């Protein structure tokens, strides 16, 4: 049908900003699993 829109508030064990930046830059050295606390 049509895509369902989801807003996910997420967290990580460690520095969330550093992990997000590593994910965005494709530099897979600081990326860690993301836990979706709320949606």
């Amino acid at each position: 049908g049509t895509p369902v829109e989801v807003t996910a508030l997420y967290a990580t064990d460690g520095c969330v900003i550093t992990s997000s930046i590593a994910l965005l830059t494709n530099s897979l050295l600081g990326a860690e699993p993301v836990y979706i606390f709320s949606y």
